[PDB]
């Protein structure tokens, strides 16, 4: 028993992290087979990053402008190219630690593990959710760019996030591994800000099911609402509408606890209106929305 | 910026996890050089574990009663022995992934990362504190025994916890890697319960410093208390007394924020007496005590 915020074991991804240096800038790259993936803003000069033209900047580079270090051994770049906001560096050595992997673009509300790295060296691992406003609430310092987020599915590593920048509110923005930003953000230093967030309803409900599986029942009641009357409550408290798809995704947890989804919704409704009154749920005094139904199943059985 | 509950990267420890089978019981072992470490209760029968005599049980075993699998390749045991509550299995193959490592017995209040495993295979990683009552609030299912807790210090893995059992309140108890239980617990199925806990004061204060470094200042005030008058408040709210040693450990964080420890204590005092009034600190609506001063420094610079 017990319920903790859990990341995937990071070993398979640790073997892929390298350091990429271009001129004065250093950040992390992902070394998969004979290609290194990293943010394209590594080729930005400190002056020409208010509005850079990346196709010109890259045409003016050559393979010897890029220094790649796997551990201590230097990697020689034999080709370079750009795909959206990621730079791709062909190296002469295939990574012998390359796992089975996929590139996946995730939906808001999904979670992943982040392996924060500095200078090619993994520093720590933690779990993150893609917020509805396409930011993540990470923990990233200077030099963390190129750190990746990932999920694991029977030794296949699904990479889904590469880190590029911090927004003014302290939250973070980046791309999928094919270089497309999540959300409306762009890789130039301008006035882009995170939009207003909403709470991921299906995750809050999954977390309430984890609380039930772990013995916290004080918030249950006998009431049952309908979908339509619940979503009116969600709108008032800035929660994502509950869809039929979400109800069905919650099925296994509903079956394991014997509490129907719409029964669990009438408990959430009471919590939103009356608060917790000094009680906690799974060690928290607020409603938590960064556990997917999948995360709950994986940890509660 | 940002502050997240962060585990150490688990790769160095993943390469050490094996599966140990004795009769009908299966749990995880730690394969370091040519020795496998696991809980000694793996040799317990389901009937003779209300009060077992482990020296007799082990005398009645032979090397072929133990099955060790590293991945898929079976390991042959060429020796066995017992040290306190851990079993040690000599195998004929040294682990070629053996990192630089130490065995360390930690103090309450210290944190470590837990690599939860089932059947020798790492499942997830999370951070834990040794509570003052020598339990940990983990997340462990059947078959998790032998999962280890560890810290990393420049590629030297310091193992400090091996998992043995769940207590009635859902918290967890285990040993150091030399087989000595943390706390008063013993490895037989009896009526042992966790004692009353206390909050780790020095950690709460480190977490308040992390909040300041990250822009949460609404709880600061101009008051400054003394050590003696603070510890009277700690006693009333079930907090560990603040020692002079703790004050000095908080020095670097005090220096980085320019807020003296005894200044930060007068903010904690106000929070304990008046609560948060619907505000949060680093995304939490209660005071958090599972970040050491070291964890804060490592993540805030
Ligand atoms: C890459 O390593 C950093 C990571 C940032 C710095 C602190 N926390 C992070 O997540 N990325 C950058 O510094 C960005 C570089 C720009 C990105 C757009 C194209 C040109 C280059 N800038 C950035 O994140 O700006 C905000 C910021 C906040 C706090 C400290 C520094 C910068
Ligand atoms: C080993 O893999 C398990 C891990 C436990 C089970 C669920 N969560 C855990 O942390 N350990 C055990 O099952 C213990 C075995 C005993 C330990 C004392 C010596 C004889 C063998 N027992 C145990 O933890 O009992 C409590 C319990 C709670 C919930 C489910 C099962 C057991």
């Amino acid at each position: 028993s017990g319920f903790r915020k859990m990341a995937f074991p990071s070993g398979k991804v640790e073997g892929c992290m390298v350091q990429v240096t271009c001129g004065t800038t250093t950040l992390n790259g992902l070394w998969l087979d004979d290609v290194v993936y990293c943010p394209r803003h590594v080729i930005c000069t400190s002056e020409d990053m208010l509005n850079p033209n990346y196709e010109d900047l890259l045409i003016r580079k050559s393979n010897h402008n890029f220094l790649v270090q796997a551990g201590n051994v230097q990697l020689r770049v034999i080709g370079h190219s750009m795909q959206n906001c990621v730079l791709k560096l062909k190296v002469d050595t295939a990574n012998p630690k390359t796992p089975k992997y996929k590139f996946v673009r995730i939906q808001p509300g999904q979670t992943f593990s982040v392996l924060a790295c500095y200078n090619g060296s993994p520093s720590g691992v933690y779990q993150c959710a893609m917020r509805p406003n396409f930011t993540i609430k990470g923990s990233f310092l200077n030099g963390s760019c190129g750190s990746v987020g990932f999920n694991i599915d029977y030794d296949c590593v699904s990479f889904c996030y590469m880190h590029h920048m911090e927004l003014p509110t302290g939250v973070h923005a980046g791309t999928d591994l094919e270089g497309n930003f999540y959300g409306p953000f762009v890789d130039r230093q301008t006035a882009q800000a995170a939009g207003t967030d909403t709470t991921i309803t299906v995750n809050v409900l999954a977390w309430l099911y984890a609380a039930v599986i772990n013995g916290d029942r004080w918030f249950l009641n006998r009431f049952t609402t309908t979908l339509n009357d619940f979503n009116l409550v969600a709108m008032k408290y800035n929660y994502e509408p509950l869809t039929q798809d979400h109800v069905d995704i919650l099925g296994p947890l509903s079956a394991q606890t014997g509490i129907a989804v719409l029964d669990m919704c009438a408990s959430l409704k009471e919590l939103l209106q009356n608060g917790m009154n000094g009680r906690t749920i799974l060690g928290s005094a607020l409603l938590e929305d960064e556990f997917t139904p999948f995360d709950v199943v994986r940890q509660c059985s």
